DNA sequence: CCAGCGGCAG
DNA sequence: TGCGCGCTGG
């Protein structure tokens, strides 16, 4: 279990679901967090798994993610990334459709307990990570 | 009521 | 290569 940190990371809340944490990262790219957590619990409150995410319409998924932008090319991803999040064997997120260097990082510190094999390049997770090594 | 900025899949 | 908004700054 990650511990208490002066961090604050969306992820610190979100790992007991590695779903959610996924889903964090893909709001996170190329968007400002101040927009992207209180949508990201908007579309949470709506889809709160991957089992409902998978079947839901992109078009839905769209509209709600209008005001961050990248909103189509998102929403076919939470969609596509869900189905494969349940239905491909995967031993790292970075397998699954969506899922790059950002969320795979955030999967092996928060989710997994391989905090010291990961070299993240996210100005907070890196921050956080050098925290992790000097409080070892 | 300006306008640059910020890696995935195809 | 396309994707995109509003925040940010002044």
């Amino acid at each position: 279990t990650p511990p208490r940190s002066p961090f604050n990371l969306v992820q610190e809340t979100l790992f007991h679901d590695p779903w959610k944490l996924l889903i964090a990262t893909i709001f996170l790219n190329r968007t400002s967090g101040k927009m992207a957590i209180p949508v990201l619990w908007k579309f949470l409150e709506k889809y709160p798994s991957a089992e409902v995410a998978r079947t839901a319409d992109w078009r839905d998924v769209s509209e709600l993610l209008k005001p961050l932008g990248l909103y189509d090319l998102r929403a076919k991803t939470i969609v596509k990334f869900s189905d494969e999040y349940l239905t491909k064997q995967w031993k790292y997120p970075i397998e699954l459709h969506g899922i790059g260097k950002y969320g795979n990082d955030s999967y092996r510190i928060f989710c997994v307990n391989e905090w010291k094999q990961v070299h993240p390049e996210a100005h907070k997770l890196n921050k956080y990570h050098d925290w992790l090594w000097e409080n070892h």
